[PDB]
């Protein structure tokens, strides 16, 4: 997985979901009156609307990402190996994996709001049920003015600043980081000759500037890789300009059918990317065999409703025959 | 740019169109009585009928790529400061780079076809016209059997038969074969800790076996990490399935705009990426700023007419507002 | 700088001091009634003998790296921006990274003992003198069973266990040792062609396994070709072939003068190499301009002195004229 | 194999012989009235003086490389599958590889002579015996102004300007010249932050303007590095510090055992490197297991007599002992 944000003219959130299976991915829109039940904390039984692709395997809504009505946004990945939740801790909120994004997104109008809820956390061992235990996952958060990633591990909570507006899987965020400055010389024009002024090196190819960038498709070279792409993308002119931008990005990064074996020859691949306009609440995504962008308007729901809206993902090519 | 092939149960040919400036591209299809007149060899009123990409122009089909009724592809691909064109040679079929996809595919029904055609070329240095000087191209042939690539270098025409199906930009094709005996290693598995036996080394990322697969845009990373893509893509031999794969191919090296700077801020990106079809004579399409795949069948035309037949590229996004 | 440890039969212990100015380096034998006065912990007027090379600029032993009588090696190397010294501190001992390995050394026997002491260590910013300011350094230590590392940063003062018996510069040991991940694939051995079993790969060099293996003079790439050469590296079990071997493992992530400028054509290089022997008290060294290995014997020496014995380095080339 | 040249003050001819087997080396002189027999073309029983390393096998000299009185070094670097010799050809001047040396350096004082007696030149298909089969090779040719590739291949023979005074082994050398565009961005300075403007990236090292060289121990890779590390390198007019900086360009490619396995844990090293004086005439080498720089001064001899002068290798660590 890839998670990512860009600003053109308005701010833009998403990700790649990278993975062998597909359950019953489903967009859902939970409205401000569908009442959150929290095991440990407080329910919310008024809250910001969200707008989200979920596993479509419960009447809760097990969201992978979304994006509420405020324009803050926040997507799981895996983190496998490193996640590690906790016992019950008193004096804590504590609060499941499983019930991570409607506690924040239902209460936060923005990532300053989310950094004060987050400071009492304590993200705790629960399942949602006996049937779908918790996965290992960190979290990225984004607003129109910045975002974070929040990693409990071993050592503890921890939440960082994101000053590139990427996440991916394994590791930590502060070795990802670090391993950025490694990058340094990477440039989108060609690079001066300075390997010696003794011979005369032909520049051959345009896109030299970039030579030494990583095109694998593991968890580190695709956030080098994403974090390249996205910082360096131009802005557009208009909505749809800019989301094609966007996707762009997330295509750099997209794992295609065959590439990763996990297994006994069994693809890990891009099931979905997704891309949410965060002032319009539009719900942007492609899927490995549906090119064709599709959009889901939150807006367009009642969101006074206290039931959750569900839609199935529009799967197969959607091909314009123009002739 | 990058041109590929690709068998899934039919055979496929298309290419990612990368440059700095899109102009007039449109969909054209040449049908079997539009007189093809030569400078140099012998004209064809009767040929095969062809569909590709051209440069909209009232006079001429200017093809950037192609393919005919029977199921043979060719593309142009940059080749510049690598390119060179002769004077007229007496007892060669003297023909223009312009004039060169029309006269192999409007008389080769097979890429042996091409091959024999090919002993007695000599690629001309004539122009269409004083305003429209030609590229400097090399050119990727191929059908159901095979692919070859075409090269008219300083020290003469060379005909590669292509192993892997793919072609970029410079150098010659000889070194870029060769370039990939350093990628023997790359794995679509994880590998083995070959390191060393005395330490143990962490799996802490799936995807670890393509590390060291480049990533950057210049001509040479593309060609390598196409290569990787495509002979290790997987797909079903359904239509949409095959072509599905087809585009993510060509979405692992496209340009994305902003991070190939060919000089004061002109950016070269992807303008359009084509998927054909050999057997159904369909020539697929996405653009930069569409994202739906557009269809356009050569056999829904009247393939006996004597006129050009040009379509619009559908070029803004085509989105599915779902709710 | 680079530091290791190798077994053959016996025990080595060595380094790369690789630096732009040289401080008058000598080899001193440190005998075991030369006292040492502590500025904050308690004198040591009967110690262990020890033999390393130091900064020949005071009547005091002023290590860069040295072993003892008991087998027992300890470095200094640079760790800047990374090394942190502390406040003296209550209830700790607090020792001066300038009398660190006089410390260490003079009273520990094994690495097992050197961690005892190290429990309750505080290392703190107190100069030699006003005309020689600390070094940012972090340390590795060794004996015939097992290595370690020492970093004082801001976060707190940690011990790791070393497993590949190799340090370098910045960052911290666990940033290196994580690094290590990505080249589980490296191998002494040609690969497969895993690429693709489509195509057919030319083993055109010997020496393709090690394809991805950093070859630059910085401290992770020199970190990664120091511990897969250490690792790797055979010879029999003599002591000239031994220690040939260890000197052929320091060549590999030598610094050639004029490839690292760290300012004006200022040129970080190889003032010397060590390798020595900690079951034999021999410290073998070779310098930039002397290709010649020396060895200084600890033990041929009155070791019941109180005074410095401080042998000249030769660093002139000692060139056998055959004719 | 690694061959180079270098200036400094005086100019520098010398390689490393990297192989898994030793030939009994020897440091042979062949004085000027040692009869040159050649099977196709005439003799030489008057000639200059030559001196270098041949495999002691033979009571002809059977030489690895060399150089002669006049200042012209020539070298043998293994070049397998890549090399072809011919039939005997009419009209050419036909020799064997055994016979190369002796033909080109016998006779000339410069590489411009060179050039004009390798304007005929046949290598030709024919064994020094039938128990000494020839050797798969290409060479280097160097004097004081210029050095040269001489390849005879499947396609035929070429001589090339050899614009970096550097030589490894396959593939063929116009491709090797190529490969270094690759590199036009390494750099012995640390580089700007090109990544991006909009984050801060910290130099956390020293030399980080060459990541992205090769260090492994392949042909390319060793090329790559020979040749930054030389055309980087900073020269000392004098005698010893000019080939201390030569030993040190050889070190920085050399091959350690353990690490190149060429089948069967039989392993490829650097069985010996050299530095030769062109002025002066002074062969100086190490050895894998003698550090110390050993020196052969062919104008001490008695050139004017008809004998070889045999001098054996030092193949046991010469240590200095200090105290």
């Amino acid at each position: 997985c890839t998670a990512i944000t860009y600003v053109s003219k308005d701010h833009y959130f998403g990700r790649n979901f990278d993975y062998e299976i597909s359950y019953n991915e489903v967009v859902t829109i939970t409205p401000r009156n569908y009442k959150f039940s929290f095991r440990e904390v407080g329910n919310l039984d008024h809250h910001f609307a969200i707008i989200g692709i979920a596993a479509g395997i419960a009447d809760y809504p097990l969201y992978y990402d979304a994006i509420n009505e405020k324009g803050l946004g926040m997507a799981g990945l895996n983190f496998s190996g490193y996640a590690d939740y906790k016992k019950i801790e008193e004096g804590k909120e504590n609060v499941s994996p499983f019930e991570f994004i409607p506690w924040v997104l239902g209460q936060c109008s923005t990532v300053d709001e989310a950094k004060k809820l987050l400071k009492n956390l304590n993200l705790v061992n629960i399942n949602f049920s006996d049937e779908l235990p918790l996965s290992p996952l960190h979290w990225l958060l984004a607003d129109k003015e910045q975002s974070i990633v929040v990693e409990s591990t071993k050592e503890g909570l921890r939440v960082f600043d994101n000053p590139v507006g990427v996440l991916t899987n394994n590791p930590t965020f502060d070795y990802q980081l670090f391993n950025l400055n490694n990058y340094r010389v990477l440039s989108t024009r060609t690079p001066k000759n300075n390997f010696s002024d003794q011979i005369e090196l032909d520049i051959y190819s345009r896109g030299m500037g970039g030579i030494g960038l990583p095109g694998d498709l593991s968890s580190v070279s695709r956030f080098v890789k994403a974090t390249f792409t996205k910082l360096n993308s131009v802005s557009r002119s208009s909505e749809y300009e800019s989301i094609s931008q966007f996707f762009h990005i997330l295509s750099s990064v997209e794992q295609q059918k065959g590439l990763c074996d996990v297994g006994d020859e069994k693809y890990a691949y891009t099931i979905y990317s997704s891309c949410c306009n965060l002032e319009k609440g539009i719900y942007y995504y492609r899927t490995y065999d549906n090119s064709q962008i599709t959009a889901v308007d939150m807006n367009k729901e009642n969101l006074e409703k206290d039931s959750l809206i569900v839609y199935p993902m529009v799967e197969t090519q959607q091909i314009n025959y123009a002739n």
